[PDB]
DNA sequence: GGACTACGGG
DNA sequence: CCCGTTAGTCC
């Protein structure tokens, strides 16, 4: 698999690459293909700033107030909510805004479809992508690692991920999105891989 | 009880 | 890199 081939490769680069994927073990990314773009780019939305927990909370309180089903909500059901229910979820009023505009481009098949998104670099996803309001480089970036599965996506302007950094490249301070970036050439084709094995971190403490 | 914890707005 | 937001966790 793609996931041995990305544990290897990154263990290959040096003695602290190699100790990190031992420490943390296998890589139990999970994606989630299967979402639709609206609704992968809806989750990364939401995430922005938050918590996992609270991220969880806010899409759960989503499909119970606006499903028919509580599954995720349609387009169509989205649209048809109110921005202050909407609101009362747990998102904040402008991403509130936000989704329903993201709705809205589904709803007008305004948002690429799943299969040219599937065909689509990083590079045309972020030029893509990037129009929707709420949406920019991070969003882009976390809807390619966590919805569709893509392998050498370097999230270099993660917060998260440049505390990380700090700890494993030994820096007295954090690093800058650009510093992120050299550091973590050599990780090459895996840098998805590589940003999973940093965030697992503080797990290790 | 809190401190603060990407993106658009003014 | 002016300013404020959504929630939950664990400092």
């Amino acid at each position: 698999s793609d996931y041995k081939r990305a544990e290897k490769h990154l263990s290959s680069i040096d003695n602290k690459w190699s100790s990190l994927v031992k420490k943390v073990g296998p890589c139990t990314l999970t994606p989630h293909p299967e979402h639709a773009p609206y609704e992968g780019i809806i989750r990364a939305i939401t995430s922005q700033k938050l918590s996992d927990a609270a991220t969880n909370s806010i899409i759960n309180k989503f499909c119970t107030q606006c499903s028919d089903n509580d599954e995720f909500p349609t387009p169509k059901q989205i649209m048809e909510t109110d921005v202050e229910t909407l609101h009362e979820c747990g998102f904040s009023k402008l991403k509130s805004q936000e989704i329903h505009i993201v709705a809205e481009a589904a709803l007008n098949k305004q948002i690429p479809s799943k299969s040219e998104i599937e065909k689509m670099s990083e590079e045309e996803l972020m030029e893509s992508l990037s129009k929707i309001k709420g949406v920019k480089r991070w969003t882009i970036e976390m809807y390619s690692i966590f919805t569709l599965g893509r392998l050498d996506i370097m999230p270099a302007d993660d917060s998260t991920l440049k505390n990380e950094a700090k700890e494993f490249f030994g820096l007295s301070s954090k690093p800058q999105t650009e510093e992120v970036e050299k550091l973590t050439k050599p990780c090459k084709p895996y840098r998805t891989i590589a940003a999973w094995y940093l965030w697992q971190i503080p797990k290790l403490h």
